[PDB]
């Protein structure tokens, strides 16, 4: 579990939102595994702008922060889970590190700000899904 929150935003893995994430919806995305919705309260959490490949993630099933190397934001073929069928994932950006199910929402962060959340995982394999793009999250 886990979301940004910056300004009066809650992003979060469309996968793991609420029912009042969907009764206060701002957008929603199922390609990029992400949903939005408005909050009552301001965040403190910063987007990134720019184009690191090097940041840090937090994997709640480690209680650990880790340095990764990451893939740049790309198409990518997601096998079948509860949540969703077998698919291509808009916007994921891959890296070496540990993950489980639980890790998604997770943030990844580089020098300029919050670059994404834990969205997939594998054997060793941890997915990202970009936020960068998401310009109007700034206003
Ligand atoms: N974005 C999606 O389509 C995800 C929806 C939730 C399911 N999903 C995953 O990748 C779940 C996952 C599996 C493993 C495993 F292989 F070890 F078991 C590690 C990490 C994760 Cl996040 C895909
Ligand atoms: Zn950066």
């Amino acid at each position: 579990s886990g979301a940004i929150y910056v300004g009066n935003y809650r992003v979060v893995n469309r996968h793991l939102a609420t029912h009042n994430d969907w009764a206060n919806l701002v957008w929603e995305d199922s390609s990029r595994d992400l949903l939005v919705s408005s909050t009552t309260a301001q965040g403190c959490d910063t987007i990134a702008r720019c184009d690191c490949q090097t940041g840090v993630y937090y994997c709640s099933s480690r209680r650990k922060h880790y340095p990764v190397s990451f893939s740049k934001p790309s198409l990518i073929f997601v096998e079948a889970s509860e949540y969703y069928p077998a698919r291509y994932q808009s916007h994921l950006m891959l890296a070496v590190g540990h993950s489980e199910p639980g890790d998604c929402g997770g943030i990844l962060r580089c020098q300029h700000g919050v670059v994404g959340i834990v969205s997939t995982g594998g054997n060793g394999l941890v997915g990202f899904a970009d936020v960068r793009d998401l310009l109007w999250l700034d206003e």
